[PDB]
């Protein structure tokens, strides 16, 4: 639950275009025109996970080996959670 | 790099029975029969990533809104790297 604030500019303004897009997706707050993301924009840690390489010694047909398995973690996409208002300026 | 042994069983066990099909996918160590795994069984950690919620202020129609966005962190599958030998017991 850890917070930090990040500068406006190109990778916010970014983050909302992405999320006016996948609301109009939904469309039930009619079609909305991206305009600009003010500040403050925050950014919320919501988990730190691991990636791990195990290194085993196998027998296999009663041969001994070293086998190295990943368990890689993803950086996967952005998904649209909330989409709510309109409010008052902070 | 962190280092850190895992004690041998069900899960390990089923570790190598992972390491022996995945390679024989490959086959060219020929048809491996897996039999067990042994101590020790070694886990490095090879990455720490966070998933994140960005909290944005919005304007979209000169109406203002509030937007969460996830930027979740996957654990993915597991994926055989390097599989050698034979070895000496360790």
């Amino acid at each position: 639950g850890e917070w930090e604030i990040i500068d406006i500019g190109p990778f916010t303004q970014n983050l909302g275009k992405f999320a006016v897009d996948e609301e109009n997706k939904i469309g039930q707050y009619g079609r909305l025109t991206f305009n600009k993301v003010i500040r403050p924009c925050m950014k919320k840690t919501i988990q730190v996970v691991a990636g791990y390489e195990y290194q085993l010694y196998v027998y296999a047909s009663d041969k001994l080996f070293r086998a190295d398995i990943s368990e890689q973690v993803v950086a996967g996409g952005r998904k649209l959670l909330r989409f709510n208002g309109p409010v008052p300026p902070p």
